[PDB]
This record gives C-alpha cells, structure tokens and sequence, in this order.
C-alpha cells in the first residue's frame, strides 16, 4: 500500500489525504511528531530525511512502489492520473493549471501571517482584502458544478481545503458566495467524502504545525 | 500574436521568455513600469489589472487570443503542450510535476531574502545551505542530457533560470557539480536560445523590482 509522510497535523497534506480517500487508495500514513516549544525538536523526520530515497526531501511525501513523491501538487496529479482527474479537454487542463498553483498560493500568504509572530497586527489588513480573493474563486465557478468544468478533478481539492481553511478562519468570509457554499456542501456530500470525514482517520485539526501563532492546536 | 505581461525585469518572464523564443512562439511583450522609490508606483498595471479579463490578475499574464492565462507554471505549460515538452512517459511526468515547483520553492527562497531589508544579515545562512540545493538538482539530474530524461522539457528552463540566478549571486556556486554546468552549457547551446542570447530582446538583468534589496538593478 502507499504511504504517505506528513507532520501530524492537517496541513499540506489535507487535499492529498481527502483525494486519496476519494479514490479509495490502498494506503497508510507516516505521521511524524514534532517537540514542544521553544526547541519543536524536528529530529523525528530529520533522521529520516535522507534514508528515504527522496530526490528533494520534504513533506508531504508520498511512497509508492518504486515511486518516491514530493512536493503536494506533484503527489496529487500522481494519484489524481490514476483516475482521470488530472483533467481531459484543454480548458480544462488550463484551469487546473492555473488552479493548481493559485491555491497554493492563497495558501502560503495565510500561511505566512499564521506563522508570523505579529499575526495580531497584520490579521486587520489581510481580513480586509479576503472578501476579493474569495469573490475571484467565486465569479471563476460561476455557474459550473465543479472548478475544471462537468467533472470533478484534484484541484477541486485543493480549492475547498483553501474555502475551508476560510470558513475557520472567519466564518462570515463564504457568506456572500452562494455558488461557493454549495461547492462545500456538494464536495461534503460526496459519499466517500461524507464518510471518510465521519471516521477516526479524518484530521481537520492542528491547522497548522506547533510553531504556528494561529491553528497551531 | 501572444502577449505576454510582466515588469520590465528578468524575474518570473524569464523561463517563459526563453521557452516562447526556443519555439518560434510568435509574441509580443507587454513591460510595466514601477516608479522610483518611495512609492513604487505600480498603478501602469493597476489601472489595467482588472480589465483584461483575466481571471486571477497577475504578473506575468500570457495573452493567446481567446485564452488569457496567469501564473507562470501554468503559462510554461500551456506554451509547452503546443510543442511537446510538457512530458511523455509516466516518470517523465513526474519529474516535471517535481521539478515544476521544486524550481518555485527554491526562486521564493531567494526572493524572499532579495526582497529582505535585513537581507545583509540573512545572506551568511542562505549561503552556508546553498551547495547542498544545487547537489539535490545534481544528484537528480545525473547522467541525463535534460531533467525530465532523454528529451528537454519545460522544466529544464525553470531549472536553468534557477541555477543562472545563482552563479549571478555565487559564481562559484556550480563549480562543484561539473553536470550542472555542462547542462547550462548545453542549454545556452541550444541555436534558438543562444541566438536569442545575443539579440536586442534578451532582458537578464534587473533580477528583481525595485523594491529589491539585491538585483534590484
Ligand atoms: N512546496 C512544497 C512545500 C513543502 C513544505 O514546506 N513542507 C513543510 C511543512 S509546510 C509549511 C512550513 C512552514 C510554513 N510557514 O509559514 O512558516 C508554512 C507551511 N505551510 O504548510 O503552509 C515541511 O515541514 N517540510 C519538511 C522539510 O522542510 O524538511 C510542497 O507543496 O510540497
Ligand atoms: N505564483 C505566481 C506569482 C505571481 C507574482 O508573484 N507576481 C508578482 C511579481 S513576482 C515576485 C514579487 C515579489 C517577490 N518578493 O520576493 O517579494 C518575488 C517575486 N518573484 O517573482 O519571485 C506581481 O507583481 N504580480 C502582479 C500583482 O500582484 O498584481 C506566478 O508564479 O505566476
């Protein structure tokens, strides 16, 4: 079965495992553990770092056979190509592409602020300009039951975990975007979905890893 | 013709550039101008951001009549799938799915501290971890005449302006890793890409914006 290597938190990791479950992949979890302040003592992966025969250690990790995966978006279009949710017409490819990488980028910037000791002070502006970033996923959907087009494809993953990190983040924030709403209520109503989220395996929480100054818990 | 959008810099352009002219795209270029310090007066794209129909307005943005496209990965392989070098085989795939955001991770690293008032300061660390970034994309590389394998791809251009980058910041950066160079070498190689070199249109420097502390010129 695969395996797949992350901290024990929600993370990066978040789409991939919802995929993965989705899919219904054979697989397993490394989950690693990281120390309690001040040191968060990363030793646990660090002493496997380089034994694991991946080409750029990191985390998220996927092992598959032969086949040693890093960085997210390539472990999702990995599992993603086994069933033809990578994305088929042009177009389609063309909003995966885009999207792929624009998640990951709205992800990064809370990221960033979440990690930042003075979250306090900047969380002011950037609640002030997510309403924007929020609105441009949802004039993006528009009237289409998934973002890539008819079928559902990795990115719509991805789109909902940055949408949920949202509605945690502050609640009011998808309020104005009904289309956006129902994409969740859609992607929830998945039935491998619904029932994966209603088992032990599901990990919506720590957001983000101890040395986090928010969703560090 | 396509258009593509950016500053009037090297920075995210440069991989595209370089691509678009190693296949004879036919393209024009749509260069933003910052005003000087302290300002940085970017309204030239401001006032033009929103009504190009863009989706998630960016920089750089590819224009091909009906399809407008943001983010560089994705405008990379847009270009690409036109010609072939967005991958063949399954590992092929893979590498470029591996390399196509190992390249990004490791241009914002430098961005970030190139773009740091304390940049002095950072440098010494930066530095001290370098040569074990470039031994990753030796090890990776190997024996093969391109990344992605027998065949060059559109990550080998994101490689390239990675590891360029760097021999601007730390000439002797490569030095160690006699692959690397002689890819840089065979890149630099390649007719379209070498007579581009030597053109009017070819844009190396500044590195970065002006807001940059490092390459900002
Ligand atoms: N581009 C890679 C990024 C991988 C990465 O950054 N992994 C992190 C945790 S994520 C992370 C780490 C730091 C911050 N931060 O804000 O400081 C935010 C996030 N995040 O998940 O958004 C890690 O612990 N890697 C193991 C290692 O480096 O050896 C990918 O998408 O796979
Ligand atoms: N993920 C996107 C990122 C696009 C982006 O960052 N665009 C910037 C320039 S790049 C950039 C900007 C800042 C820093 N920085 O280090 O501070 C590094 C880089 N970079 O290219 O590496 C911009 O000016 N966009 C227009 C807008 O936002 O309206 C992509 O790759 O296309």
């Amino acid at each position: 079965p695969m395996i797949l290597g992350y901290w024990d938190i929600r993370g990066l990791a978040h789409a991939i495992r919802l995929l993965l479950e989705y899919t219904d992949s054979s697989y397993e979890e490394k989950k690693y553990t990281m120390g309690d302040a001040p040191d968060y003592d990363r030793s646990q992966w660090l002493n496997e770092k380089f034994k694991l025969g991946l080409d750029f250690p990191n985390l998220p990790y996927l092992i598959d056979g032969a086949h040693k995966i890093t960085q997210s978006n390539a472990i999702l279009c990995y599992i993603a190509r086994k069933h033809n949710l990578c994305g088929e017409t042009e177009e389609e490819k063309i909003r995966v592409d885009i999207l792929e990488n624009q998640t990951m980028d709205n992800h990064m910037q809370l990221g960033m602020i979440c990690y930042n000791p003075e979250f306090e002070k900047l969380k002011p502006k950037y609640l002030e300009e997510l309403p924007e970033k929020l609105k441009l996923y949802s004039e993006f959907l528009g009237k289409r039951p998934w973002f890539a087009g008819n079928k559902i494809t990795f990115v719509d993953f991805l789109v909902y975990d940055v949408l949920d990190l949202h509605r945690i983040f502050e609640p009011k924030c998808l309020d104005a975007f009904p289309n956006l709403k129902d994409f969740i209520s859609r992607f929830e109503g998945l039935e491998k979905i619904s029932a994966y989220m209603k088992s032990s395996r599901f990990l919506p929480r720590p957001v983000f890893s101890k040395m986090a100054v928010w969703g560090n818990k």
